[PDB]
This record gives structure tokens, C-alpha cells and sequence, in this order.
């Protein structure tokens, strides 16, 4: 049996199941156990429920009573979840409620609640994460595990409605932070799979997911502080107070120690004083704004974002919002007779207005970000008004999104791609841009020489979209080879991160393997199975087949 098949098989059956979760009356305790925070208030597990969800409140109370052994506390959240409140529950952390489906005893008619199912990114975790869940949904759909993927769409709808945004993960201490947005596409691909228009259930889901997406776009991404009104582009600029509690106790000690010493106190004491707004240190308040912004960017961390992130209008975010605008334009044209009225503010929009927003975004991005010379869309700093020159694998999100001109795609493929394409796929950024590594300045995980699943997946699809499928094959081969070599040599371990230079795997890594194979014919599968590295494999082909890999 061929290792590419053993791994395919394992991912598609056993790993997704090992990675499935579903909240019922008996496990709520297990799932809510949190160790990331250690205070008296954290010793007991806890679940926070929104203010307008009484059945759900009843449910988790019932759960707490059926297993008093656990000491499961259950609080209601405020209708208005402010940053100050969120800080106020740092010492009493909790799991957040998520979507729940209704079952009914078909002869008695008694109502029951059971969690819509989801997947976690690794065997270690129990929470629903954000962007990881779109990639996993793609993977799950291929395994005909559509219900788990749909559950996640169900959950993101719920999160946007009750917590105001899609969350990094469904815990009290993440309430002020989001993730890169993929709801429109996530909802479209689950919808194609359940049947499309011919499925009343699917159309209802599509609608709920687009009401939500429009609310997310208007209230989170093009709003508040995250919008830079000058450019019209958006930043990862979450609200939030004080020190993120969930982190390693000592995580921030080296940056904090000088401040504590400037103020004549110990570190413990300085923490407290900061976290009660009693320090007036501007450049420390800024540093935590960027740290929050990093965590919201999903790229934790990289030198692209260290000490800048929340002033950057990223190609990352602004590509994804382009996608939002296009997808919403179609949705309104096709399922709202071309007039959508937002029920929350009675604002009335047409597909043409949405397309126009997209059009404008495209010009705005091109203007501030595009560099015809190198072939990269660079992030734009919005505080100092100046372009970046960090060469990121996220430049491909512009193909994925569909916002790049054909001339732009050519230039990126010809001149940018070679600076990112390493032995095992796309590195998250180039060697040049990472800079020199030292003990002062150590290796960050989302930089060269590392390559990440999501970056591959988005690029594969982006290039396929602009007619570069032949390049996707080459890139896929490189990634799949490297994953397959690892699996063989490390005695069955699938790994979190790869340098392109356990029993569960990892969500988007697993999904990357299955998505990658769809591009690979029999021959390529056999060579991958024989652990033949790309240079050798390509070199063995007749030049007609070598053209399938654009070589």
C-alpha cells in the first residue's frame, strides 16, 4: 500500500473524526476545561451564554446539574459586550455558547438541543477556531463529512449575531478579536455540496450566512477603528484592554520589565497597575495594539507584522473583503431580486453598488499596494503614509480573491513566484524580507523558511482561476512530496509547520493534502508514493508531460 493512499485514507476517515466535536449534556464539562489561565476564578470550568438565549441557558444549567462533579459555572453575557467587560472576566474565563440544533421526539414532540458539530485544528484543542475552519471545511467536504462543515457555517453565523464577529476561538478572552474573513466562500462551497437552489435547506443557510456576512463586513471590517477612512482600506485593529491573559505567564516579561523598572515597581505589581489603566505609557499601549492585531491577522507571528500590524492595510485582509463584495453582489442579484434591505439599519443596497465598492477597492489596492517592478502586492502602512516592501506569500490572495488584472497576475507569476517557490512549496515570505536572524532577533514561525497550508491552498486556487493550473500542479507536487516524505520518515507523524527549504494531524494541513491530490494524476501519485523529489520527478518526464508542471 502506497503511503499517499495510507495518508489520504487516514485523513479522510479517522483524523476528521478524531478532530470532530459536538456539544451534548455529558461533555460540556470536558470541552470547557481551560488551562491557559490559572487564577482562583479559572479553577472551575465555565460557559458564557448570550443574553437573549434562554433555552441555551437552560441547557447548560441542566448540564451542570447532571454532573455536579464538575463544578460547571454558567453565566449570561451582557447585551453590550464592551472591551472593559471582557477585561473584567480575565480572571473568570469561559467557553462561549455556539449554535445549537433542534430535535423533536417524533411521537412525544419533546424539544431537545444538541450542538451543531465542528472541527478543531488539532487533537490538543477543544474550541472552534476561525480561518482554520474554512480550510478544514474544504477538506471535510471532500471526505463527504458535510454536516461538520455546515455546523461550522452555523457557528460563524451565531458568533456574528451574538458576539458581533467571527472569533479567533470561542472563549471569553477572544471576544474583542476576529480572524481573516472567509464566510462568503465557506457558505458558497457548503451550499454547492448540499444541492444548491434545489435544496430549500441550503438556500435558507445561504441566506442566513449572507445576512451575517453583510453584518460582519459593515460592522467589523469597514467600521469603527479597523477602517482607515483616508484610503478606504482596512486594518487588523481590534479593541481590547491590557494584557492578553491567555498567553504564557512570562510571555511579555521582557518587553514589560523596562517599564516596571522605569516606574519603580516589581513586574507583578506593574502588570496590575497597567491592567487597571493606572499607567500612562503611550508606546506600551501601542505595542499591545499591534499584538492584538497580529492575533487577529492569523499570522502569529512574523516580522512583516511585529510592531506594525494594526497600522497596515494588508493585501491579506483587503483581498478577502474584495471577495466579500463580489460574493454579496451575486447573492443580492440572485436571491433578493436585486434589492437587499439590511434589517438592522434599514439600509437598501443593490448588486451594482456592491460591485462598485469592489471596483473601488481594486483601484485602491492597486494604487497603494501594487508594484509592477517586483510583481508583489505590498501591504500599505496607513499611519505613516508609505508602502511596505515585505515579500509575502499572501500576495497570491489577490488571485484567490479575483481582484488582480491579467497583467498583474502575469507579473506576479513571472517575477514574484520565483522568490517564494522553494523545494517544498511556497515560503510565507522571502529570505530577503525576513531579514537577518540572531539571538536579539530570533526565528518567527510565519516567515521564511516556513511554508503554511493555508498559503498553499489559497495560491493553488488563485492560480487555477487565472489560467495557471499548470503552475498549481508543480506547486502541489512540491508540497505533497514534502508532506509524504515526512510522513514516511517520521514514522507516521503529520506536522504543524513545514520548512519548504499525531493521531489526528492538523486541520488545514490535512485538508491541504487532500486538496493538493485533486490536482495530481495517477503518475504523479505513484512518484509521490515512491518519495521521489520534484526535481527528479520533473526531470524524468517527456517534455509534453513536463508542461503539465509548467516546466
Amino acid at each position: 500500500e502506497n503511503p499517499v493512499n495510507r495518508l489520504s485514507r487516514l485523513i479522510n476517515t479517522q483524523f476528521w473524526n478524531s478532530l470532530t466535536r459536538r456539544v451534548d449534556l455529558n461533555n460540556v464539562g470536558e470541552i470547557a476545561k481551560d488551562t491557559k489561565i490559572d487564577t482562583p476564578g479559572a479553577k472551575n470550568p465555565r460557559i458564557y451564554v448570550p443574553y437573549d438565549c434562554p433555552e441555551q441557558y437552560e441547557f447548560y444549567v441542566q448540564a451542570s446539574q447532571m454532573h455536579p462533579s464538575l463544578k460547571l459555572e454558567v453565566e449570561y453575557l451582557p447585551k453590550k459586550i464592551t472591551a472593559e467587560y471582557v477585561k473584567s472576566v480575565n480572571d473568570t474565563p469561559g467557553l462561549l455558547a455556539l449554535a445549537m440544533e433542534e430535535h423533536f421526539n417524533p411521537s412525544t414532540g419533546e424539544k431537545t438541543l444538541i450542538g451543531y458539530p465542528y472541527a478543531v485544528p488539532g487533537g490538543r484543542f477543544n474550541e472552534l477556531y476561525g480561518w482554520d475552519s474554512y480550510m478544514m471545511a474544504l477538506g471535510l467536504l471532500e471526505a463527504n463529512k458535510t454536516d461538520v462543515a455546515r455546523g461550522m457555517v452555523e457557528h460563524f453565523i451565531f458568533e456574528i449575531n451574538h458576539y458581533g464577529k467571527i472569533l479567533n476561538a470561542n472563549r471569553s478572552y477572544y471576544l474583542c478579536r476576529s480572524q481573516p474573513p472567509f464566510l462568503t466562500e465557506m457558505a458558497l462551497v457548503v451550499f454547492k455540496k448540499l444541492g444548491g437552489r434545489s435544496n430549500p435547506d441550503a438556500v435558507d443557510l445561504l441566506k442566513r450566512a449572507f445576512q451575517a456576512s453583510i453584518k460582519e463586513y459593515k460592522t467589523v471590517w469597514t467600521a469603527s477603528p479597523r477602517l482607515d477612512p483616508e484610503t478606504g482600506l482596512s486594518r487588523y485593529h481590534p479593541n481590547g484592554l491590557g494584557i492578553p491573559p491567555e498567553t504564557e505567564s512570562d510571555h511579555f516579561d521582557t518587553v514589560l520589565l523596562p517599564y516596571a523598572s522605569k516606574h519603580g515597581v516589581t513586574l507583578d505589581e506593574f502588570k496590575q497597575l497597567y491592567n487597571d489603566g493606572k499607567i500612562k505609557e503611550p508606546k506600551l499601549d501601542e505595542f499591545f495594539l499591534h499584538d492584538r492585531g497580529v492575533r487577529e491577522s492569523g499570522h502569529d507571528t512574523t516580522y512583516r507584522f511585529e510592531g506594525v500590524c494594526a497600522y497596515l492595510a494588508t493585501i491579506d485582509l483587503n483581498s478577502l473583503l474584495y471577495k466579500y463584495e463580489i460574493d454579496i453582489a451575486d447573492f443580492i442579484k440572485e436571491f433578493c431580486d436585486d434589492k437587499y434591505e439590511d434589517p438592522l439599519d434599514h439600509s437598501i443596497t443593490t448588486s451594482a453598488m456592491w460591485k462598485e465598492m469592489a471596483k473601488i477597492r481594486q483601484e485602491k489596492i492597486t494604487k497603494y499596494m501594487w508594484d509592477d517592478e517586483s510583481g508583489f502586492f505590498f501591504d500599505y502602512n496607513t499611519k505613516i503614509k508609505h508602502r511596505t516592501s515585505y515579500e509575502s506569500a499572501t500576495t497570491f490572495w489577490a488571485l484567490w480573491a479575483g481582484l488582480a488584472t491579467k497583467e498583474q497576475a502575469q507579473k506576479m507569476v513571472e517575477k514574484a513566484l520565483p522568490k517564494l517557490e522553494m523545494l517544498g512549496g511556497l515560503a510565507a515570505c522571502t529570505e530577503r524580507s525576513r531579514g537577518p536572524i540572531s539571538i536579539s532577533r530570533p526565528i518567527r514561525q510565519w516567515d521564511y523558511p516556513f511554508g503554511w497550508a493555508p498559503h498553499q491552498i489559497l495560491a493553488w486556487e488563485g492560480l487555477r482561476s487565472y489560467g495557471y493550473l499548470t503552475v498549481t500542479n508543480r506547486l502541489a507536487y512540491r508540497w505533497l512530496f514534502m508532506m509524504t516524505k515526512a510522513f514516511v520518515d517520521y514514522n507516521g507523524i503529520v506536522v504543524e509547520k513545514y520548512d519548504v527549504t499525531a493521531t489526528e494531524g492538523f486541520g488545514w494541513v490535512n485538508a491541504s493534502y487532500i486538496l493538493g491530490l485533486k490536482y495530481m494524476n495517477s503518475h504523479a501519485r505513484r512518484a509521490l508514493g515512491a518519495c521521489i523529489p520534484p526535481i527528479s520527478f520533473f526531470s524524468s518526464l517527456r517534455p509534453q508531460e513536463r508542461n503539465l508542471y509548467g516546466l
